[PDB]
């Protein structure tokens, strides 16, 4: 739950975010089976307010937790395989498969059978670059939208 | 129109938008009409991938257009009487406006009939002063409701 767990990451609760704006308990209740891409500026606007963030700053954290929930195409499931973790090339990957659903965009996810047949004797540094890799074709597919 | 607005500084239409996305026309046409508060991080998402600026740069040129057109509780009458600038001041003077809105909360106009009828050698200074304290207070005023 997206809004819940901002809200605790700061020491908030909803009853706190209704106390201030006046939104119904309900309201927040509804917001917060909400995924990212239906929150609207206003609420962004009431989060910023509440937590001290900047708008951007808000919506930065969110999109963190969501991230932390998105399957990457497939690379989610890689990268816990070996509990590795390259945070900055995630949401990178997670940002470009956003970008496409908001063009109602298919990403068809990475496929790894070749991967792990093959060895790999520094496995962090090839999931690196098979994570890069990835980022690469969508940046590609992405500028021939455009 | 705060979306066309966004769009020609790009060169772009809604009809490009539209053909990206999958979104209506007439959608898009009601969208235009939609103060920033109503926005959704979806339409931002899109907005951002046709662009090529980041959702945030999309965010504060979207917020930016906004300042253009407030009327900053009484205080773009009073910029544009003197035909003054205060970029920074003034971007501050909208953000609280807007968190305030964001909290139901209105924001009653500040009055200038006496600074009006005041000669003012010095209208630059006298009008940032203004405007500084008129942030001052708003800071105050969002403070007692944390």
């Amino acid at each position: 739950k997206l809004l819940d767990e901002f809200l605790k990451k700061h020491d908030l609760t909803r009853y706190q975010l209704s106390k201030l704006t006046g939104i119904s308990q309900n309201t927040l209740k509804d917001q917060n089976e909400k995924p990212l891409n239906k929150y609207t500026v206003s609420i962004l606007r009431s989060l910023s307010l509440i937590s001290g963030l900047s708008v951007s700053d808000v919506l930065f954290e969110l999109e963190d937790i969501e991230k932390n929930s998105d399957d990457l195409a497939g690379f989610k499931h890689l990268l816990d395989k070996y509990k590795l973790s390259f945070p900055a090339q995630e949401f990178e990957l997670y940002c470009l498969i956003k970008e496409f659903e908001s063009a109602n965009i298919e990403v068809l996810p990475f496929t790894f059978n070749r991967f792990e047949n093959e060895e790999h004797v520094n496995i962090k540094k090839d999931v690196c670059k098979a994570l890069e890799n990835a980022i690469t074709v969508l940046k590609e597919k992405k500028n021939e939208l455009l």
